[PDB]
């Protein structure tokens, strides 16, 4: 199986994609995640992208296609993968089209604007696993920390209201179009397509998410 999450940042992508990878067994990819272990570790793929993410704009095109190339070739995605903020341009869904990577569903996290900020200032992340929590809406078992490693969580240097902003701005101008990208994929019979209520509870969006998927 293989899936791909849209919706703005913030939506719940994240969230859902622990969820379905602890589920059905498929691995997260998401490139945020391996963009900020990339500066963390200072790997010459991705170290790159540090002060591009501090300004709210995306990565170029060529080095986020590089990094989910080499990380969709490894073992643990021959029965699938999920893609959380990628693609994120029409022309790095161009980019899979052309290598021949198709998909078996798009699910449309549908997420009013208004609530983007308030989810982004909450989120704590565990950066080792990429687990997310939200300090009010979605907290962990124990305050500031990880549920399944007990480990201090952090705060993303990028979840700023003000870089938030820059984010959306982006994600409307480059991003958004790759629902109607996908919808028409669907209509050609390449993927199912799915749209699902984001602003439900956590465990309903999950409850939501299994129906689809099975
Ligand atoms: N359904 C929801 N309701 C309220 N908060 C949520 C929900 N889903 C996720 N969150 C929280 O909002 C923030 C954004 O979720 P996240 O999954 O990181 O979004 P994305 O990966 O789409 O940017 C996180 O702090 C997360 O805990
Ligand atoms: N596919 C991508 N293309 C370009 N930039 C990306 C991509 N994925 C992540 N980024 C970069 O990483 C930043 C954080 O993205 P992400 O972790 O997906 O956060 P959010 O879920 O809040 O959108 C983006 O603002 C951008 O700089």
């Amino acid at each position: 199986m293989r899936i791909i999450l849209l919706g703005a940042p913030g939506a719940g992508k994240g969230t859902q994609a622990q969820f379905i990878m602890e589920k059905y067994g498929i691995p997260q990819i998401s490139t945020g995640d391996m963009l900020r272990a990339a500066v963390k570790s200072g790997s010459e793929l991705g170290k790159q992208a540090k002060d591009i993410m501090d300004a709210g704009k995306l990565v170029t095109d060529e080095l986020v296609i590089a990094l989910v190339k080499e990380r969709i070739a490894q073992e643990d995605c021959r029965n699938g993968f999920l893609l959380a903020g990628f693609p994120r341009t029409i022309p790095q869904a161009d980019a899979m089209k052309e290598a021949g990577i198709n998909v078996d569903y798009v699910l449309e996290f549908d997420v009013p604007d208004e609530l983007i900020v308030d989810r982004i200032v909450g989120r704590r992340v565990h950066a080792p696993s990429g687990r997310v929590y939200h300090v009010k809406f979605n907290p962990p078992k124990v305050e500031g920390k990880d549920d399944v490693t007990g480990e201090e969580l952090t705060t993303r240097k990028d979840d700023q209201e003000e870089t938030v902003r820059k984010r959306l701005v982006e994600y409307h101008q480059m991003t958004a179009p790759l629902i109607g990208y996908y919808s028409k994929e669907a209509e050609a019979g390449n993927t199912k397509y799915a749209k699902v209520d984001g602003t439900k509870p956590v465990a309903e969006v999950r409850a939501d998410l299994e129906k689809i998927l099975g």
